[PDB]
DNA sequence: GATCTGACGCTACG
DNA sequence: CGTAGCGTCA
């Protein structure tokens, strides 16, 4: 009532004291509301219907008495975002005052808390157009309790706001948030909106409390929440790319496909569904009896077994591979597309490694070889990250982490004689020198193969699981690879010593914990069943790895945004990272100077105080520049 | 009839 | 190990 005001029908006066109150305000609460009304406060995951304003509470406390007149205390403040059916002049000027409010938002020296922050910081950052650039969301830092949550039990399903109350909030708080026009009344969703931005505030600080007990403070502020800001950029811009090459490409691979399919029929002389697992298991072992010769599954592992075997696994192995290319990097790619260009779904939430996911498309699991085929009615190369090219001009800069998982895995370990690999730098192809030292054979006779053989050999060993992979992936028979690994195993004992901690650590604290301070909580490694037990020990040595590798990662992210964010010069701009890998779009001639800064800002991760962290290995930057994503010649 | 849906396979990425 | 996404089938 005198609680809520649209700042569009206030007296100029009443404008200027409200700019002064937000710059004077302990602290502002803030969420979305939508046409419904419902808020991000209700319970949806996708709201089915458009933004139509912010609401913002605007408090004075966290001294003394206060009359504004124009408003209450505390008083709730509503912003129009929503365009009206006809532009004129007026529009423009509440789009001013608006811009000039939602920018107070942005750099206010107060708390600010924002249920889910990215979607708020996207609406504004889309709110500015023109008027402003992605260097004025830089420096935002919402307080997500959704974050806090997740970095508390990263296991559960992103919860709704009213969960996290009944859970974290204390005690017998109850909330409407269900409200919404037509269901109730304007009043009715507004009074609960206030109510519920109260209560938002109240569990926000709660739960900042918890971090505070479980030591995950200082992680939540300086790696999860100025990263929300950057994902917010990365989803208000757009990757161009090829609608025409890709159509051609998708007529392509469905011949080729078809061709496959009447092979597949012809030589198991039975026409059964090409793209049914079931069938094809029972082809295999049913009647061929492929397994008794010299049930088991249809995988890549069990296939390549069977090769020489029989004509139909490299048939079906052909066939997969080039219907996942063609239905998911090209058929799937131009279902995401809006006008000439793609733009990935970040998600904070979405793991327990402290990973990054991305959706729509989902740009981390691009294939990043380019294959070939034999092209049906000469030889032809399909690159589907080729698909992605630049704006122009400007070109692509990536920054890779090199061998960032052994890296990790060495500082953890301590392993004597890896560590004396990497401290011998640049010296690298480092796992040609590692094959070298490992296999006790010197260094020109180890070739490009053997280099190969070393890394799969590796991650088998980071990641894990296993065997049998690394075998599908190395091109060799599994009992061969996990010969290879236990080589790699008695070389290096600190590994196996490393491993054996981290699990004794995951028994003792019931949980485990990552460099930055990441937790990976585990009960079931209380556990009396063996295999669940044995499967929390083997989540755990996982856990540490790869939840550093992903804190180190959106570290990086982090001070190069940061970086750049401080430039004068500098336009470059954050628009993929895919794990170990940073995708920047750059202005042409700024690449040198960008490169220098991004490899400067990252090999400069290897001691960083606070946090704590510093490292036993140093760690090399590979820079590469391109007009594709697909083609990027090496720099430097 | 005709679509649809939850549960599982496979394997790209790291 | 653990993400997304595309594919069956009862
Ligand atoms: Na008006």
């Amino acid at each position: 009532k005198k609680h809520f005001c649209d700042i569009r029908h206030l007296d100029d006066w009443a404008k200027s004291q409200l700019i002064e109150m937000l710059k004077q305000a302990a602290a502002l609460v803030i969420t979305v509301m939508y046409t419904d009304g419902s808020t991000q406060l209700g319970a949806d995951q996708t709201p089915v219907s458009s933004v139509r304003g912010i609401v913002v509470l605007v408090k004075r406390q966290a001294c003394g008495p206060v009359l504004e007149g124009f408003v209450s205390d505390d008083p709730c403040i509503y912003i129009q975002i929503e365009h009206s059916a006809i532009w004129d002049q007026e529009q423009e000027a509440h789009q001013q005052f608006a811009r000039n409010v939602l920018f107070q938002t942005m750099k206010c020296k107060c708390p600010v808390i924002c249920f889910n922050a990215k979607d708020f910081v996207r609406i504004v950052l889309q709110f500015f157009g023109n008027d402003g650039s992605w260097k004025h969301v830089a420096d935002f830092i919402g307080l997500d309790p959704r974050i806090a949550a997740w970095l508390i039990d990263p296991s559960d399903a992103t919860p709704s706001f009213e969960d996290l109350v009944e859970k974290y909030c204390e005690k017998s708080i109850t909330v409407k948030v269900n409200s919404t026009y037509g269901n109730s009344s304007r009043n009715i969703v507004n009074q609960n909106v206030r109510e519920n931005l109260k209560t938002l505030y109240r569990l926000t600080m709660d739960l900042c409390s918890k971090l505070k007990d479980y030591g995950l403070w200082q992680l939540f502020r300086t790696l999860e929440l100025p990263l929300i800001p950057i994902l917010a950029v990365m989803e208000s811009h757009a990757i161009q790319v090829n609608k025409e090459e890709m159509e051609k490409t998708s007529a392509l691979l469905g011949a080729r496909l078809k061709e496959l399919e009447q092979e597949a029929h012809f030589v198991a002389g039975e026409r059964f569904l090409i793209t049914s697992n079931n069938q094809l298991r029972e082809i295999l072992f049913g009647k061929l009896k492929l397994h008794l010769l010299s049930y088991p599954s249809t995988s890549e592992a069990v296939l390549n077994a069977l090769r020489d075997l029989h004509p139909l696994p490299k048939i079906i192995l052909e066939y997969r591979q080039v219907h996942k290319i063609k239905s998911t990097f090209v058929d799937g790619l131009l279902a995401c597309m809006k006008k000439g260009s793609i733009s990935s779904t970040w998600n904070q939430t979405g793991t327990v490694t402290g990973r990054l996911s991305a959706k729509h498309p989902n740009i981390q699991g691009i294939s990043k070889h380019p294959i070939q085929i034999t092209t049906p009615k000469k030889i032809l190369t399909i690159s589907p990250r080729a698909m992605f090219v630049s704006s122009k001009g400007h070109t692509f800069l990536a920054a890779d982490f090199s061998q960032i998982e052994l890296r990790i895995l060495t500082h953890l370990s301590g392993d004597p004689e890896l560590l004396k690999l990497f401290q011998e730098s640049e010296r690298d192809d480092v796992f040609s020198t590692l094959t070298s030292q490992w296999k006790d054979v010197p260094v020109e006779q180890v070739t490009h193969a053997d280099r190969e053989q070393t890394k799969k050999v590796v991650y088998a060993v980071v990641y894990g699981a296993g065997k049998e992979r690394l075998a599908a992936c190395l091109g060799v028979p599994i009992q061969e690879a996990a010969q290879f690994l236990e080589s790699f195993l008695q070389k290096y004992k600190k590994i196996k010593d490393f491993a054996r901690a981290a699990i004794a650590q995951c028994h003792q604290t019931g949980c485990v914990v990552s460099i930055m301070g990441r937790r990976r909580p585990l009960p079931r490694i209380h556990a009396h069943d063996q295999q669940l037990r044995a499967q929390a020990e083997r989540q755990a040595v996982n856990f540490v790895v790869q939840g550093s590798a992903a804190d180190l990662c959106k570290l990086a992210m982090i001070h190069v945004f940061t970086a750049v964010a401080a430039s004068h010069t500098l336009t470059a701009r954050l628009v993929a990272q895919i794990h170990d890998e940073l995708l920047f779009e750059v202005e042409d001639p700024q690449i040198p100077e960008c490169a220098a800064l991004v490899r400067r800002t990252m090999e400069s991760l290897e001691q960083v105080q606070a946090l704590e962290l510093q490292l036993q290995v140093p760690l090399k930057v590979s820079l590469s520049a391109g007009r594709s994503w697909g083609h990027l010649v090496p720099l430097q």
